[PDB]
């Protein structure tokens, strides 16, 4: 099937759920640079880091992070828009 197993933040960054601020930011950056617009060349790139980032910024605070982790992900991510009310 695709090779493209997206989700979770932590999945995107490839960081622990208890991964340290450092450790989140540290993960994000490296990857960004293999998705960034400026050195990647395909046209999926800049759409790929269009999830990388979005993902770090939450990650990237305090509450931002403490709340994606207190509520989860389909949780965190239910507000004024299309949801995810699978049951599991």
């Amino acid at each position: 099937g695709s090779s493209g197993s997206s989700g979770s933040y932590y999945d995107i960054l490839g960081v622990p759920k208890s991964a340290s601020e450092r450790q989140i930011k540290k993960a994000f950056h490296k990857l960004a640079m293999k998705y960034h617009p400026d050195k990647n060349k395909s046209p999926d790139a800049e759409a790929k880091f269009r999830e990388i980032a979005e993902a770090y910024e939450t990650l990237s605070d305090a509450n931002r992070r403490k709340e994606y982790d207190t509520l989860g992900h389909s949780a965190f991510t239910s507000g004024k828009g299309q949801s995810g009310p699978s049951s599991g």
